[PDB]
Parts: C-alpha cells; structure tokens; sequence
C-alpha cells in the first residue's frame, strides 16, 4: 500500500535555466511598460471579476 | 497495492533552457509594452468574467 | 498492482530550448505591443466570459 496518497507538483516552475551574455541596451521608455529579464509565476488558483493573474510588459488605460 | 494514487505534474513548466548571447538593443517605448526575456507561467486554475491570465505585452485601452 | 492510478502529465511545458545568437534590435514602438523571448505558459484550466488566456503581445481597443 505504497503511494497511496498524492506525489504531484501543481502549478510548478522549476529546472529554469538561463545564460545571456550581453544586452548592450538603450532602452528609452516614456509612459510605458518594459521587461527585460527573467520572470517566473507559478500560481495555483486565481479568482475574481476583472482580475488579472501573471502579467508581464503590461499597459492599462481606461477611459471607463 | 503500489502507485495507487496519483503522480502527476499540472499545470507544471520544467527545463527550460535558454542561451542568448547579444541583443544590442536600442528600444524605443512611447506609451506602449515591450517584452524581451524569458517569461515561465505555470498555474493550475484561473476563473472569473473579464479575466485576463498569463498576459505578456499587453495594452489595454477601453473606450467604455 | 502497480501503477493503478493515474502517472499523468497535464498542461506542461518542458524541455524547451532555445539559443539565440544575436538580435541587433532597434525596436521602435508607439502605442503597440511588442514580444521578443522566450514565452512558457502552461495552465490546466481557465473560466468565465470574456476571459483572455495566454495572451501574448496583444493590443485590445474597445469602442464598447
């Protein structure tokens, strides 16, 4: 009666690896949104009207 | 009786491997969204009306 | 009786990758979206009206 219970991974991120040398960057930004990097979510329940879950490099204007 | 339960991966981002050598860049952003990276999201549930979920370089403007 | 529940895999991402030598980029945005990287998203399950998953480099507009 081994494992009779769970052995899982829900909403899991892992073994990521990254290797940048050079961003020689001029980034110029003027009432904006940038992402220049690594960026890892794990989440494993989100709700909600309206919501947002895991944005990245985002720009909201409403004119409601 | 072995494994008689579950052993699972939802919702799961794993080995990801990236190698970026250069990006000699000159960005230029004016009101807007730029994205340059490695962006993992894992999740196992997401719910809701007018919900928005794992968003990269988004630009939202509702005339509402 | 081994294995006699579930050994699953259920919205995975894995063993991307990726080598990416050189983007001389001269990236010019003006109220846009733009998307340069690596992009995972892996998820079990999204609800609700209207809802937007997994967007990437999106521009959402509405007269509404």
């Amino acid at each position: 009666v081994l494992y009779v219970g769970s052995k899982t991974k829900e909403g899991v991120v892992h073994d990521v690896t990254t290797v940048a040398a050079k961003t020689k960057e001029q980034v110029t930004n003027v009432g904006g949104a940038v992402v220049t990097g690594v960026t890892a979510v794990a989440q494993k329940t989100v709700e909600g009207a309206g919501s947002i879950a895991a944005a990245t490099g985002f720009v909201k204007k409403d004119q409601l």
